[PDB]
């Protein structure tokens, strides 16, 4: 293959061989996406939007860090895996709003690889049982990033790129025809 995808790959440096998971500083958040369509869209346009409350938390974190990176660890609700990692790259501009992200890792990591890591700031629950914008303590975040980085993955959302492209195109046509009948 897909030319959109080949362009994105050429423009970015996905799944870098060297990644420093041993962060000197930074903050790290779980993002729980409502759908794969949202992940596809985020990678393609390098933006994200959380809920109103999630945006406020993420914006605040980003502006507090202007000191080190803010990383976002993505998983779709009900998927049983993480699907990648992006760096937050702007504050939130007021999908109701948006902030810029730079996708770094695009790869599927099953939750069984991560569930041994528990968050002391979420009642010692497994990191894999987190809600949207849960903050991960840095020492635990290091271990999570270490695992996501090293993980020898079998699939990623890129395997379904053409599928998610077709979905989005067809939905826009349907949306337009529907607006047309309403107008």
């Amino acid at each position: 293959s897909h030319p959109v995808l080949e362009k994105l790959k050429a423009a970015h440096s996905y799944n870098p061989k060297e990644f420093e998971w041993n962060l000197k500083s930074g903050r790290v958040f779980i993002i729980k996406s409502y759908s794969e369509d949202d992940i596809h869209r985020s990678i393609k346009y390098s933006i994200w939007c959380s809920t109103e409350h999630g945006n406020k938390r993420l914006d605040s974190a980003f502006r507090c860090m202007s000191k080190g990176p803010v990383y976002l660890l993505f998983s779709v609700n009900g998927s049983g895996h993480f699907c990648g990692v992006a760096e937050m790259k702007s504050p939130v501009d007021y999908w109701k709003g948006k902030f810029d992200v730079q996708w770094i890792f695009v790869k599927d990591v099953p939750n069984n690889q991560l569930r041994h890591i528990r968050l002391e700031n979420n009642d010692n629950k497994p990191v894999t049982n987190s809600r949207d914008t849960q903050e991960v303590p840095l020492e635990k975040a290091k271990q999570v990033l270490k695992i996501i980085s090293s993980y020898k993955h079998t699939t990623s959302i890129f395997d379904d790129f053409a599928h998610y492209e077709k979905r989005q195109e067809e939905e826009e046509v349907v949306r337009k025809e529907r607006q047309s009948r309403n107008k």
